[PDB]
């Protein structure tokens, strides 16, 4: 039937979050010890939500959690200079807040928190978290505005230096859907390089939600997007819409990059489970 | 005045050929021996369907892949979908197109209109690195009913360190007359980020490159950063507010402009003269 | 906080003088007075419809020019060697910039006005694209405002020029001071060989003409992070410490090696008492 939408926020929410080492000199965040992933756990909030994070550093080196776009005080900045990092074996409670749009007393329109954001390390290896980000400490954050369209499933694609989600070249990741599913994509970039993100057989609107608000929204519609370290955006597509089922490539479009394996599949299935030509 | 795009929905057909050009270059053409870089401009109205009859006249596999438009996986134009074209081979690629409208879930489905492009995916690699470098790319415009039509359209492709695969400092230059409504399609390919910059003129960063009205918040710019496979276009009024002259456009990356990615938008007085040129 | 002051309507004929000087260490800069040159050059603000007459003197050993983005100039003000609009050593020229309001064209289309965040810089030094002039520091912000645009308390220009910020030594800032609640404006220009991503802690803006959402209608992405290449310019305004509070709020390019090597600054937001918590 009609699209599902986000409820109003304003709830006070809590999660546990850990930083721990993974194989091969890699680091990630997790919701439980021994559960860490690259990228980290996806965090979703409704505008007005407050989130307290009970943070434990499991590692033998100082780490931090610094987030984009959300409201936080200087004590949640997650930086060395702000004394907000977390020592080895230590814990701290990071607090993220969130607000709805509205008229300022000066008569202007204050932008809400809503959008496609991310969190990552500001501390490991240098005071910009170069080592940490390189090792995999980063994760997506979605803040939704009341009435925002909710998807069937959400997937995070991170271009971190020459890799996707710190995976070895040519290893995807791949995401599955069924023709007609509403699929949300969160795209984040980290590290040294510019990239262009590209998706076969689909397009989105270049704007807050990734979708057009209606017939008056001028935003350019695009299948290809240039992005750079700490950039984040998102969007939703209806799997296979107008195109049909198939194995649909997404890849960085910088030629040496795609040539070198920054490539994935959006695997879109016929209602019966089959994918044509594959 | 201001002629506008009519409603789409027509079924259209063209023949398209891949062929070798001089110097190791390759290009698409509308007839054998007529291939160009960039390839032929393809224009469609929302709702239109285009059947492309493709012949690959080269001695290596080639393919046709498009951005933004509606194609089935069998028109993806990749080795992976088995949609490339063997040497001397022929295939029909089909591109469909749709107007915007309200989906069943009550969301607003975006139409196909916009500035897009097509290029090879199979030459030299499965990402068409070789083909793209050799020159297999071309502009596609899809127009929404009511879109403002230009007097002329020019395509500027920054391909690696070249414009339209031309030698340094060779242009292209485009001519117009003050007051002409001129459309530019701006495509980027290859290995490098760039910044497109046009003297004397400006456009809106949005679908049409023009402000829809007084309510459109889109930033107005003369400079745009663009990555490989990036696609955008706009229209300006030649010399509007600025008069006639040789109006430079180039990549604004300093070394690149010094290397010769530079061209002229030649805007003439009514008498055909250009002051300072 | 009271109702914000706004830009009035333009149409005035304005005049300034601009000098091109050599500064310490092979640097070059514009100035409003001989001996007053700065990098970035002086801030130039116009209301849509205004006309600006720049009386330009070149005091350097080599030819220089003045070339501006986004505004209305005849070919003779282009500021290039090819248009014969550059300036010989010890020479002068009047450069003229014009600006127009938006409006309905005779053809039914809507003509965009001049308003926005723009910049000017040398086109002639070291190469015909002014690669030298720019590396040496010749560049400066231009702001064109639309009637009714919201005015800030203070304006700050952050230029990423190759690997510097405003041509400064690494890890030198600049830092900017505000008090919690100030409406603060940033103009952000990029120059040189390299792409960048501009990032500001604890604040966000709208990616659009004014950097602020016009109202609930506005679909524009809200961002704390923006990619920019050479000659890109954009601006925005924030309420200092809004919903966040006092602190020393980092801004920096987020390309990792760039921030590591020092393109970093502080937006220092004081409390009313003038203290900054934990700094
Ligand atoms: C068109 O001439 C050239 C272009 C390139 C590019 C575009 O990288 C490299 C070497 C050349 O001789
Ligand atoms: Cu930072
Ligand atoms: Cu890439
Ligand atoms: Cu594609
Ligand atoms: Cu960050
Ligand atoms: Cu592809
Ligand atoms: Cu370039
Ligand atoms: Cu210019
Ligand atoms: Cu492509
Ligand atoms: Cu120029
Ligand atoms: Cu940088
Ligand atoms: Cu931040
Ligand atoms: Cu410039």
């Amino acid at each position: 039937g009609p699209a599902k939408t986000a409820p109003a926020g304003g709830e006070v929410k809590r999660i546990k979050l850990y930083a721990e080492r993974l194989g091969g000199g890699q680091m990630g965040y997790g919701l439980e010890k021994g559960k860490a992933t690259i990228p980290g756990p996806l965090i979703e909030l409704n505008e007005g939500d407050t989130l307290h994070i009970e943070f434990e550093n499991t590692m033998d080196v100082p780490v931090s959690l610094h987030v984009h776009g959300l409201d936080y005080e200087i004590s949640s900045d997650g930086t060395k200079q702000s004394r907000s990092d977390v020592e080895p074996g230590g814990t701290r409670t990071y607090t993220w807040r969130t607000h709805v749009p509205g008229r300022r007393a000066d008569g202007t329109w204050r932008a809400g928190s809503a959008g496609y954001w991310h969190y990552h390390d500001h501390v490991v290896g240098t005071e910009h978290g170069t080592g940490g980000i390189r090792n995999g400490l980063y994760g997506p954050v979605i803040v939704r505005r009341k009435g925002d369209v909710l998807p069937d499933r959400t997937h995070t694609i991170v271009f971190n230096d020459m890799t996707i989600n710190n995976r070895p070249a040519h290893t995807g990741p791949d995401f599955e859907a069924t023709v007609g599913d509403r699929v949300e994509f969160v795209m984040i970039t980290h590290g040294e390089y510019y990239h262009t993100f590209h998706l076969h057989g689909h397009r989105w609107a270049d704007n807050r939600t990734g979708m057009l608000t209606g017939p008056d929204d001028p935003s350019q519609v695009i299948d290809n997007k240039i992005c750079g370290p700490a950039d984040s955006f998102g969007f939703q597509v209806i799997a296979g819409e107008g195109v049909g089922a198939g194995a649909w490539m997404y890849h960085c479009h910088v030629q040496s990059h795609s040539d070198m394996g920054m490539v994935g599949l959006f695997l879109v299935k016929k209602p019966d489970g089959t994918i044509p030509g594959y």
